[PDB]
């Protein structure tokens, strides 16, 4: 081993005993020391948050005045963050301070916490609100921002990836300001475009890191689902096995709990938990009876959990040493039997700030918080006409207010393009009325209209009401267990064209309306309309009716491949070019029609083969709602 390492970390991870020479660790230490981003597909298993704290802590002992800023979703994950690697801190004996800067912080610490805090953690929601408006208060932060940490990277992309790549752009600001280039260090999963998402955020062409432990099995089998699981799970457990179930939602998790727990407890005899039980249950896990937390014999799933990174993930939280185990069942859901018959996707694998929009929201506050000179870019975002056009109002340009509630951010909700859209709270029960969710504008009037059945998680729900001149759904959860909207459309420009065999592929910029008229499950329902201006890649009666088809095939189709929620884009003679569309959901280009743009070759072969191998006559109501082989020699 190379003696360039510091001698005290050395011997505090000899400690545990966890000194072996490992692969991905090694070559993101090196190419971070070296100056080069990384972006890593390493699971919890192997290597997890090791491979950003080592080259972290290393700055940190080698020169006092160093600083690390990382990014997690949220507060239980950062004291969660901050436990662990406090426990390698107590352990290296080194007098380095870690904490959180989130919204859950005494406020007594928090002035310490910007004056000595050594790594900072905090979610995008509060870095992007408080810190980097107040960067003055954070000099010792910034002046010194040597490594700059992001856990997840893929839940980072949408709406939400955009604001936040706007959030770092700000953040490379203040550090050329202060004089201190941080590199970056990402971690995710298993994605398509693991390097393509790691360049576009911050434009830095960081390197992806794909690297016995036996052999894992693999279940591929559909019952004619709680019940079940908890069937074989019974059977494992009578027959001694480390065993885990994954259920998502917390009250789905209570109720096959509560069956599971009261079974078995009598046979032996998440958000809301804390790091000091998180703790408990880790020693009990791994030194007792029943981060590495623990490593378990058998994986169980409950239907696809809406990520192909999430799925991997839960799978790849079990697993032995040089040992083997096993790894789903779906349920009465078209996503959850399509993903089973299309197993495929498992050999190997299987997002645009340019919104101007959020780009005139980031430049308020940017202007706020630092002020511009024009001359120096990298190749970004910066044309000064357009900053400029950014002046006073008479009788939306910038608020020079003197008063102290009005604010250049204030709404500037970054979790979904919340500049005024809709809030979700449960009606349910009134001790504790949870407000869950929220929802952009088009988004709601898509799913959350009055009187709808809204899906949450495993959850059914039931709208009682919407509020639309103030944005606010009251929802009622239902145990008992669609939706339509059309109307006319206008085209902008096209920057992307193809006039390949008569089918010419187009991506571009339009303009659209709403009208909800009426939606299925039968009834209509009227709601005031905008437009929505944004990006679109996009290519008798019979012919309506195959146009149909073909809607219903790519409605089904392409969220599985850009990975994005089912009801985010929409399908669709046209005036625009005299004969006969996906656009974006939320105002401004999302990277949801350049992918297309980019990859429709290969979507338009599986769509083939989609339509080909279904279990159906020319056409199964989940793919299509001799008119099969006629579509597909058409395309
Ligand atoms: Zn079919």
């Amino acid at each position: 081993m190379p003696e360039s390492i510091d001698e005290r970390i050395k011997a505090a991870l000899s400690k545990r005993g966890i000194d072996e020479l490992y692969t991905h660790q090694y070559s993101a230490f090196q190419y971070v020391q070296k100056g080069e981003s990384i972006v890593t597909v390493t699971p919890t298993a192997s290597g997890k948050t090791l491979c950003y704290n080592l080259p972290v802590l290393q700055s940190i002992a080698q020169d006092e005045t160093n600083r690390a800023l990382y990014l997690f979703p949220t507060k239980a994950l950062a004291q969660d963050q901050k436990s662990e690697l406090n426990e390698i801190i107590d352990e290296m004996g080194i007098d380095i301070k870690s904490f959180t800067y989130d919204g859950d912080t005494s406020p007594a610490i928090r002035q310490k916490v910007r004056k000595a805090g050594h790594i900072v953690i905090t979610n995008p929601d509060m870095l992007h609100s408080a810190i980097l408006p107040h960067h003055t208060k954070w000099v010792s932060l910034f002046e010194n921002l040597k490594y700059i940490v992001i856990d997840e990277l893929h839940t980072y992309r949408g709406v939400f990836g955009s604001h936040v790549a706007n959030v770092i752009r700000r953040l490379k600001r203040i550090c050329r300001f202060y004089g201190s280039d941080p590199v970056f260090i990402c971690t995710s999963a298993t994605i398509a475009n693991p390097k393509e998402l790691g360049e576009q955020l911050t434009g830095k062409p960081m390197r992806l890191v794909d690297d016995p432990s036996g052999r894992k099995h693999f279940v591929f089998y559909n019952p004619p689902a709680t019940a079940e699981v908890n069937e074989l799970a019974k059977e494992f457990l009578k027959n001694k096995v480390q065993t885990i179930v994954f259920a998502r939602s917390r009250v789905r998790v209570e109720i096959i709990l509560s069956h599971i727990q009261e079974l078995v407890k009598k046979e032996i005899g998440r958000g809301g938990y804390l790091p000091k039980e998180r703790r408990e249950i880790e020693r009990g896990l791994r030194e007792g009876d029943i981060v590495d937390i623990g490593q378990l014999q058998v994986c169980v799933m409950t239907g696809y959990p809406g990520s192909v990174a999430s799925a991997w993930q839960q799978a790849g939280r079990a697993g032995r040493r040089h040992g083997e185990s096993l790894i789903m069942v779906a349920n009465s859901t078209p996503i959850d039997q399509y993903i089973v018959r299309h197993p495929e996707y498992f050999f190997n694998r299987s997002i645009n700030p340019e919104n101007l929009i959020i780009l005139v929201d980031h430049l308020k506050c940017a202007a706020y918080e630092l002020p511009f000179r024009a001359d120096e870019e990298f190749g970004a975002m910066e044309v000064s006409d357009i900053l400029e056009y950014l002046q006073e109002e008479a009788v939306n340009g910038e608020r020079y207010h003197w008063a102290s509630e009005s604010f250049p951010a204030s709404n500037i909700s970054l979790r979904s393009a919340s500049q005024e859209n809709v809030v979700i709270v449960d009606q349910s029960d009134i001790a504790n009325v949870r407000i869950i969710g929220e929802m952009d504008r088009f988004s709601a009037m898509t799913l959350l209209h009055d009187e709808a059945i809204y899906l949450h998680e495993g959850v059914q729900y039931q709208v009682e009401k919407l509020d639309w001149d103030h944005k606010k759904a009251y929802v009622r959860k239902v145990d008992v267990e669609d939706a339509n909207l059309a109307v006319q459309l206008k085209v902008l420009e096209i920057d992307k064209t193809k006039e390949k065999s008569r089918t010419s592929l187009h991506y571009g910029d339009v303009t659209v309306n709403a009208l909800p008229t009426i939606f299925k499950k039968s009834g209509p329902i009227h709601l005031p309309e905008e437009e929505l201006h944004t990006s679109a890649a996009w290519l008798e009666k019979t012919l309506e009716q195959l146009l149909l088809g073909i809607s219903n095939v790519l409605q089904h189709i392409v969220p599985v491949y850009i990975m994005c929620d089912r009801n985010d884009v929409h399908v669709v003679k046209a005036a625009h070019t005299g004969l006969p569309f996906l656009y974006d959901h939320y105002p401004g280009g999302i990277g949801l029609a350049e992918e297309v743009f980019k990859r429709f070759s290969d979507i338009n072969e599986a769509a083939k083969q989609l339509i080909t191998h279904c279990p159906c006559h020319d056409g199964c109501p989940s793919c299509i709602g001799k008119a099969k082989e006629r579509i597909l020699q058409l395309l």
